[PDB]
């Protein structure tokens, strides 16, 4: 009956680098419109999830925003 | 019976940087319109989860904003 | 039996930073519209989670503002 | 057999950075009259404003020096 | 058999930086007169004003120096 | 045998920042008259204001000097 060996090594040396020398004079102005929602009559048998707005907004301005993900997995039998 | 053996050693020497000179100069109006919401006669039979807005507004000005996510796994038998 | 052996040592000699010169002059003015919320004859059954409001507004500026999320599982039989 | 290593670099380099408003001369210079006469303005929003005959603005974000030096030696590897 | 190693490695190296506003000559610079005159003006948001007639702005985020040096030496590693 | 090492590193190098207003002349220099007048404004927000005739201003965030400087003699590990 054989044995089993397993070695995990990998190795990251990795480099995720930015420069900017300046970062500006942004001008943002998002407009939202009207929003009317009208209901009636309505029959609901299983959970209800419900947004309603005139706007959503994300505004970011990251000297750097760099990012990295890495994910190591390993499974035996 | 055979043996098992399982090593797991993974290296990380990995850098994520940002370098910015400067940040800054922004200007941001976000503005919501007008919402109306208008209900009658709903059945609702299970879990309900409601949010009314006008405006959601997230302004993010970080000087890194870097990210680094990892995840290690190891799942046996 | 077989002997089971498990060796988990991950190393992380990582870095995760940022330089930010100078970071400022933000001018923020988030507005919220009206909000109308008219509700008749409903009828709810189970758990309800409602918020209503016209302006939600986060402002982050860190200097800094990096992450490094990390996560380790051995799961054995 | 016999070894000598002389390991005699000499290094006399300059590196120099001049930047912005250098040695000039200036012999009367003159703003003119500036006159900003102003009726029935209605500003609904910022205003950023600047009133001045004569400016000298020097802005130097640049002019950074690096130098990395590097001396290495190896005897029987 | 014998070894000699003589490792005397000169710096004599200059790194400077010259940033900003050097060695200018400036003679009767004179500003204009600044007049400003306002009537009936209506301001609903924030106001930023400079009223100046003569001015000399030296900003210098800049004009850093790094300098690395190394040396290593390995006799039989 | 015989070994002889000898390790001698002459540093001598200079590392200099000039940053901002240096070495300049200012002769006679004449701010104008300034004249600011007002009547029936209305401010509903922050409100900043500078007035003068005559401003010298050096503002120096950089000139920072870094030096790193390393040695290693290694002899049969």
């Amino acid at each position: 009956g054989g044995s089993v060996q397993i070695v995990y090594k990998p190795v990251d040396l990795s480099k995720v680098t930015s420069k900017c020398g300046s970062l500006g004079n942004i001008h943002h102005k998002p407009g939202g419109g009207q929003v009317e929602v009208k209901s009636e009559k309505l029959d609901f048998k299983d959970r209800v999830q419900s947004k309603i707005g005139s706007l959503d907004n994300i505004t970011h301005v990251p000297g750097g925003g760099n990012k990295k993900i890495e994910t190591h997995k390993l499974t035996f039998r």
